[PDB]
């Protein structure tokens, strides 16, 4: 259980087993990682869609008819798929949603705690929907962080997994009623066990070397 | 059962005990987990700098001006500080940089595969740098990705840290002339151990009930 070996030995899988499903551990293992994810003052300005039906892979799947069809598989074939979602814009109600949450277990002392805690949560979301006018980018940002805690997550669990971005975001909010709830699709990741067909089992990993991304000081 | 009692215990740490350094294995592991993160058709538009030395930990700090105070510690008391950059536009010059490692690193078995993927990848980049218009902040999501699989990845290895929103983008950049090599800042990471004076390493995880931010279908 060495997290480098998982990193270095995890790949993006291109075709799914229909036949191999998850675990019911494993189907709430996938959830609980979506939860506990970490993000900007805990915001958590985010919403998951797990499809576990041939129904429902079908209603994402749905989404991939275009010029993505390449996609489609993956979709349908794996065990379970959650496409992460990001909230539109930043409001109050989220927000004293977050704070009466930390509350409600435990993590404020006095009254006085929990006021200082909404007022420096609020700071950083003012300076994005007020300031800057960039909540919805920030927001989206978070999401992302979601996705790559998932991916190595899933990855350490024995389970493949692609994070696919070609998808018509605009055809995914309308078939969940998203936008309506304030949301939108930005990633879907069909997360299950691998067949034959999958070439990037066998090719090697490839990334940039070091002494171009990166600078020691 | 693994990763997953990782998730549920790793926190935000608040306070780094500076003694507390990072073996000499240690190091290179956290260099590799920054290198082997995923992105959208592998592109890896980003950027990373490891302040290790007293030096370069303190030219990191200088980014903690203002308004940002209670994050100077952190980035002075952690043993390793990494800074996440990514890409302030996309370029042709790095698609070829980027094919030519995945041709190196024997992904292509014939050169039409090999221009398969250049075209593969120009066509992704292209309509987010052209159509869109958004290929700054498509590439800074990737960036985040990879810190979420960062923070999940320290955290295995039995490190603490805390993901830094709260900075000055223009000092750092400034401090480290990134906007001339065509990178900016947006993820700050110390990473060591906490010390007793860490409030959040003793109290409760917090975050919202799964019947809010799940639909299960
Ligand atoms: C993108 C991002 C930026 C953050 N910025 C800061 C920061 O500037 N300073 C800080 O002390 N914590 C910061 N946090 C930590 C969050 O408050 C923390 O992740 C969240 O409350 C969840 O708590 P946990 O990490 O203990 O699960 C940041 C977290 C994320 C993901
Ligand atoms: C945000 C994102 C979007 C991606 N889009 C797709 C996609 O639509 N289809 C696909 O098969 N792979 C997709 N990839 C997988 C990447 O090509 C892959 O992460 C990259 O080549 C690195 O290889 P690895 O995943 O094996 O480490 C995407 C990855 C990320 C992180």
């Amino acid at each position: 259980m060495d997290i480098i070996s998982v990193a270095l030995k995890r790949h993006s899988t291109k075709a799914f087993d229909a036949s191999k499903k998850l675990t019911p551990e494993q189907a709430e293992q996938i959830k609980t990682l979506l939860q506990y994810s970490p993000s900007s003052t805990n915001s958590q300005p985010w919403h998951f869609i797990v499809a576990s039906t041939e129904e429902g892979k079908a209603r994402v799947a749905k989404s991939a008819a275009g010029n993505y069809v390449f996609n489609e598989r993956k979709m349908l074939d794996a065990s379970h798929v959650v496409v992460f979602c990001a909230k539109t814009a930043m409001d109050d109600v989220w927000l004293k949603l977050v704070v009466d949450q930390e509350d409600a277990d435990g993590r404020f002392a006095t009254p006085e705690a929990k006021a200082a805690n909404d007022k420096g949560r609020k700071f950083f979301a003012d300076m994005h929907r007020k300031d800057l006018h960039d909540d919805a980018e920030w927001m989206a940002k978070q999401v992302y962080l979601n996705v790559g805690n998932f991916l190595l997550g899933v990855a350490a669990l024995g389970l493949d997994a692609v994070p696919i971005e070609g998808f018509d975001a605009a055809i995914l909010d309308a078939e969940f009623g998203l936008k309506e709830k304030g949301y939108t699709s930005l990633v879907v990741v069909p997360v299950g066990h691998h067949s034959v067909e999958d070439f990037n089992a066998t090719l090697p990993k490839s990334r940039l070397p070091q002494n171009i991304t990166l600078t020691e000081v």
